[PDB]
């Protein structure tokens, strides 16, 4: 992984020392890409629905997440699921859960270092991961979005800033989420993601994440070439704000 420090460091080391898991994957892959232009097509409004327990920029939710998911399953275009243990309290097993009680397509956000983690993805019924630049060389993050091609997988790459957009432009980025929430100190600048998106090819799927919170900017954001968006916590406190949402 790349030079890191902090909050971030800590979380690459405990992801590094994270055991494998033996299972068989019980479901189809259903690409993410796929749907969600097949919402924009249909002129419907792409939400992907995040679950956490707990995240550094939020109060914990206790709440379950098959009812969370099967609820989401009406409205979303699809569902993250977060895996990483220490910050976000979460668990394979809500992975392993929701997939079974799913079909809409599901990413693991996690911060992805190996390719084992990638192997749990698809063994649990994950339909795609998370690739992290800020995390990664260059080269890792090449070799297991090649690596998650190899099982069928369509890896969405989170950015931040211009240097970011730019490798994953280099890796030939299929999906990118643009982020909004700086890893490290949680500023949110929308400012700075409203340009990364300006500068990304049309021929790539943008997901917008982080600080949405009404239809009115998914609207304008949507008018800028957003194809869908990324919405957590609110959704997590309150799930049927996704039927506004979704207007």
């Amino acid at each position: 992984p790349r030079y890191l420090k902090g909050a971030l460091k800590d979380v690459v080391q405990l992801s590094l020392r994270r055991p494998s898991l033996r299972a068989s994957r019980q479901r189809p892959i259903i690409s993410l890409r796929e749907r969600i232009l097949e919402f924009n097509k249909r002129n419907i409004t792409a939400i992907i629905a995040v679950y956490k327990r707990k995240s550094p920029s939020g109060l914990d939710v206790e709440r379950d997440p098959i009812e969370y998911a099967k609820f989401m399953e009406r409205y979303a275009v699809g569902l993250v699921i977060l895996t990483e243990e220490k910050y976000f309290n979460g668990s394979y097993e809500d992975l392993r859960k929701i997939a079974s009680s799913v079909s809409i397509p599901i990413l693991m956000w996690d911060f992805i270092v190996k390719e084992s983690q990638i192997d749990d993805a698809y063994n649990l019924g994950a339909d795609t991961v998370g690739l992290i630049v800020k995390i990664l060389t260059e080269r890792e993050l090449e070799s297991l979005l090649e690596y998650a091609r190899s099982y069928g997988m369509e890896p969405a790459i989170v950015i931040n800033d211009e240097e970011d957009l730019d490798i994953a432009l280099r890796i030939g980025a299929r999906i990118i989420i643009i982020s909004s929430r700086d890893l490290e100190t949680l500023e949110i600048n929308k400012e700075n993601q409203r340009k990364l998106i300006s500068m990304i090819p049309s021929n790539v799927v943008k997901v917008a994440a982080s600080g949405i919170s009404e239809r009115n900017e998914i609207e304008e954001l949507r008018k800028l070439g957003v194809n869908a968006f990324e919405i957590g916590s609110s959704l997590m406190r309150n799930p049927e704000k996704i039927k506004e949402l979704i207007l």
